[PDB]
């Protein structure tokens, strides 16, 4: 008679977070509510499993970016109830909203959780040691690259590993999302699928998807990325930030919080890059300023033995108590527009910083098929970097890959 819940790691305790947060709807319900915490790199298999099997939980998290894909498989209870109860549509930002539902679909299987997005931290020490004025350097893609120079060019040493900073760090390991990647795509105009015809086709092969992903890439290869970082992955590139060996790193909101945290508690506030923090929206690309802008929801499973219950939880946990006390544990925003008003996001001066570059958050359409999409885009994007790393990506090999990436993805589609 527990109601159970699937969460991700969103906090340096996941699930005492989790239990925190519940415990008033558990003493208002009369209820216990059992929670079961899945690593970001499984937690897919499993979810996908719990689907086809019916042994399951009652509400999990997803990943916004998979909503259309669980709900295509028939297994989500609808939940425009539970959105009604909450505000509606009027309730939450367009690219909130826009997540709730399978794209075309009459009926919301999914109910927004929290928001994150993406910018740039960046190491306000090395910049002023480097002589850059980091409005300067994060105002263009010319900016970026200039301001990418005078780091490689410094002297500075972080006074911990008494050692030189990467200008940007990045991973070059075969990435599991398009998330660092798509917003140089869309800074140049392009898209990683475009909808014409009644169809969606693969537009990572486009001139303008080229271009930005060329620019992103020779980055790496013009010597701002450290050769060392290529061979690393996002996590990896992340506890580099922390232990001061990037002066710039494009992330999510919660390194915010982490860097309030000891490092024996999961955090890093002990470290130079805890106490020297900045962050910076993505640059403008020739054709406009976007960043990635994702986050996660829960849903119900239909075949759920505590549908009533589950609703209420997911009303408890959608409302705006329970979203602005989660978004302080987690260091997310709430995914609720009226909670982003609260003092503890807007007098936070870096995630102010978030709330601002949030007018050019930009999603991924909420398709069935995305999953197989992105994974055909981050294979031939993975050789890509395999060519950097060879000193070796030129216009022309990096165009047959996205060709490649581009008939195989339009297979899927089809
Ligand atoms: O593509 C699916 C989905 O992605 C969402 O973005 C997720 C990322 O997928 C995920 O890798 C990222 O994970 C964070 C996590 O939230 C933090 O809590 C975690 O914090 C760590 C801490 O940084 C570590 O030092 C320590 O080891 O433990 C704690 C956690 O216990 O750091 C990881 C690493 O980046 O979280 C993203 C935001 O949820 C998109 O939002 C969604 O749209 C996509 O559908
Ligand atoms: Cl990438
Ligand atoms: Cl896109």
């Amino acid at each position: 008679k527990t109601l159970e819940v699937w969460i991700m790691p969103n906090s340096p305790q996941p699930a005492e977070d989790f239990k925190a947060l519940v415990a008033p709807f558990e003493k208002a319900h009369g209820v216990e509510v059992k929670v079961t915490v899945l690593d970001w790199g499984v937690a897919w298999t499993k979810i996908t499993t719990a689907a086809t099997s019916g042994v399951g939980p009652d509400l999990t998290q997803l990943g916004t970016t998979w909503v259309g894909a669980i709900s295509a498989m028939g297994v989500l209870e609808p939940v425009d109830d539970v959105l009604e109860a909450l505000g509606g549509e009027k309730a939450y930002l367009p690219a909130v909203w826009r997540t709730t539902r399978l794209e075309g679909a009459r009926q919301a299987t999914a109910v927004p959780w929290f928001s994150e997005l993406r910018a740039f931290y960046y190491r306000t020490d090395a910049l002023k040691a480097a002589g850059v004025n980091p409005a300067e350097m994060f105002a263009s893609w010319q900016g970026f690259e200039a301001g990418l120079a005078r780091l490689k060019a410094s002297s500075f040493r972080d006074p911990e590993t008494k050692a030189p900073l990467a200008p940007l760090c990045t991973p070059g390991r075969t990435p599991r999302t398009l998330h660092n990647a798509a917003p140089w795509i869309w800074g140049a105009g392009g898209e990683i699928v475009r909808q014409a015809g009644g169809r969606w086709q693969s537009a990572l092969n486009s001139p303008e998807s080229l271009e930005g992903l060329y620019f992103f890439l020779s980055l790496a290869q013009k010597g701002y990325v450290p050769a060392e970082s290529l061979e690393k992955n996002t996590a990896q590139i992340e506890a580099d930030f922390q232990a001061g060996k990037c002066a710039v790193f494009a992330s999510g909101p919660w390194m915010i919080q982490r860097a309030q945290v000891p490092e024996a508690k999961g955090g890093f506030a002990e470290r130079t890059a805890a106490k020297n923090l900045g962050v910076a929206p993505y640059p403008a690309g020739p054709k406009g300023r976007y960043t990635f802008f994702g986050g996660s929801n829960l849903a119900l499973f239909n075949f759920s033995k505590n549908k009533p219950l589950a609703k209420e939880l997911l009303k408890y946990l959608g409302g705006p108590e329970a979203q602005v006390r989660y978004a302080q544990m987690t260091g997310m925003l709430p995914a609720l527009r009226s909670a982003w008003s609260d003092p503890s996001f807007q007098q936070n001066p870096l995630l102010r910083t978030f709330i601002q570059a949030a007018q050019f958050g930009r999603t991924y359409p909420s398709l069935a098929g995305w999953g197989g999409v992105e994974n055909l885009a981050v294979q031939h994007l993975g050789m890509a970097w395999d060519l950097v790393a060879q000193g070796r990506l030129t216009r022309e090999a990096l165009k047959d890959l996205m060709d490649k990436a581009s008939a195989a993805i339009n297979q899927a589609l089809r």
